[PDB]
């Protein structure tokens, strides 16, 4: 029972950290773990590993972390590290961190990521607020029959918030893909067709867990590179870093400067 | 242990409980379809699927459905009233062993049924859709190894025909099955139709797949219970996808009986 | 982490197959697609033949009944291993048996994976009977055969320059975006129109794993793609295995010749 399992995390997090309960989560994803820092100074500093349900007991290395930090009146638990569906792994290990928060009395979740630009006005290097999504993996987090609408999945109202801070950030929509491999030109071609703005490898599920959990979910996208096929060039792998990379700082005083309106 | 041979032990099963030999046609009712079976006609025995042998999975459990013997015009018609979604988790052999085992009860013809939501403009709420095709958007399917099984005409059109002369009103339209069992996003929505879906589910494909491969028949017949994700400029309504399958319960029953009679 | 290791196991089925052949290294290989089989005697003549269940990690231990052969057959100044049988995603196993054929030939030395199968023509002007070089495809199996976070690109997955050197063996050789699906059963019409409107030219159910593997492991690929017949809902026919297997045979001896022109050019 997923549900029990993020019970019991949330209680280790009230616990650890002095906390009754959290007000927000933000999941940081490739691209945006280099901006950790500037979303503010941690008052906790705990190993997901060492917290109940974050991670499966055979395939192991070493987790991220999971912060608590005051951003704006809130109390923000900041996922740093997240593990990929990629490996195998079950999902609800996937979007554990979300239905974990949620119990820890999270009603807002923000949900970053590294993705490729298939829209041309969108640059590398820039953070693309997430409209709506194309979950393309064939799965889904949620077993079972309770009733989940997707309308408004990212909500409005957040992105709208997220504007007053920076009124010129671009919006779109965003096509989660299982990976881990990046596309073919022609898939390429293929999700434009499909109406996709923004492809990635990841947040569809998250997304999912959390408007089932009943919380608000604001995405954010940092274009890392044009979608293969574009450029006319093979991708590089050392923009894709440098994407994350450079935009650290800036991202993460974007990420402070709106949860604070939330 | 093997698909087909429990499906030939439930058949086996099905045809002592039922004191008959072979049941003609099978309907599955699918989500929101189960109030028709009072329309649909009288079953003469029910049984629990749960006392039939492949009906529920091992470690996941709880309390299956009913499984009904209803005689329809000059057929014996099985009515499965209660089903396993894909999305709960088990191996399609599950989903499709009613399929199977009504094969091996003498079933020519499945008539399989749906709750969907509704992409063409010209579909409303509590509208029955005959599914003139499907896109298999599962990434999956219930046959494994080499069966090559061929998908043209997998809606039976003679079956289509039958059912348009009980009502030269009734619409077709293309089927798009997904895993679920979240709904939709508005984007999605665009997506399918841009692939030519005229109806979203979360079920029906592989029972369809498993039907053909076995030598059946098959009428698809979905009930728009809404309008799909993105449409209505509102939210989907869990309240009035359930107010839509009471609602038309009794009209779905009855037409049901009406079509399957002509075959 | 997970056990058995995709490479090791490559690795260790390598060195059988260095002993077993005689030959220190392989410079190409053939993934031989269904209904090929009868072209591989229009290949070359094999100096070595052995079961594909005699090597490491070619077989998965439940199912089972009897796999096919790995030949060394040499074609030009090349020495290249032909897999004459399969598994596909289908048949229910891990996709390390569909690609370990792939990672093990190119720790075998093979630099050159040539991909071959049959496929159901969408575009127009694909008849059947017609050998189609893959261009590019569209993976629609929602999986992958990479479980590690190295960093994968696919441009370009189907190499130019191969393709170029196919056309130099026949300059009249077409070209085309290759749609691979989970299967086994067949698409149906409504299916066929939603690929055409994604772009595919020709629809199989192998294949996209594969090159993915070739691509992960440093290998270059041509993939060639036989139109065994039109995709379902374009004759109005019903389409069947037994029309592939015909295909397949009356291209036999044309495809084995054409394979080994193309290759003797690397
Ligand atoms: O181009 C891309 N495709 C899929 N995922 C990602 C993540 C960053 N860039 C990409
Ligand atoms: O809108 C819908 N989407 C997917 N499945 C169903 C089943 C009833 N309505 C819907
Ligand atoms: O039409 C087809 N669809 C899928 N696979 C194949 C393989 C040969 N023909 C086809
Ligand atoms: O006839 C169908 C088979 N041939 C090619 C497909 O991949 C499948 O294995």
């Amino acid at each position: 029972d997923p549900d029990e399992l993020a019970r019991r995390a949330a209680q280790v997090i009230a616990d650890r950290t002095g906390i009754g309960e959290h007000d927000v989560a933000v999941v940081l994803g490739s691209g945006w773990l280099p901006a950790v820092a500037a979303l503010g100074s941690p008052t906790t500093v705990l190993p997901q590993a060492e917290l109940p349900g974050f991670v499966p007991p055979t395939a192991a290395g070493h987790a991220g972390e999971l912060l608590s930090v005051p951003i704006g009146a809130h109390r923000v638990l900041v996922l740093a590290g997240r593990i990929h569906a990629y490996e195998g792994h079950d999902l609800r290990y996937v979007v554990h961190p979300v239905r974990a928060a949620r119990a820890a009395g999270a009603q807002i979740m923000v949900l970053t990521n590294a993705a490729g630009g298939l829209r041309a006005d969108l640059q590398v290097g820039q953070p693309v607020l997430i409209s709506d999504h194309l979950n393309l993996t064939a799965r889904s987090p949620l077993v079972g029959g309770e009733f989940v609408d997707l309308t408004d999945a990212y909500s409005p109202r957040l992105r709208e918030l997220a504007r007053q801070s920076d009124p010129q950030l671009a919006e779109g929509v965003y096509a989660g893909l299982p990976g881990p491999h990046y596309e073919t030109p022609a898939e390429i071609r293929m999700l434009q067709t499909l109406g996709a703005d923004l492809v990635g490898m990841s947040t569809v599920h998250e997304t999912i867990a959390a408007r089932a959990a009943g919380a608000e979910v604001l995405g954010v996208s940092l274009v890392t590179n044009l979608a293969a096929g574009i450029t006319g060039e093979p991708l590089s792998h050392a923009e894709v870093l440098a994407a994350g990379a450079a935009s650290a700082t800036r991202m993460g005083a974007l990420l402070a400067d709106v949860i604070a309106r939330f």
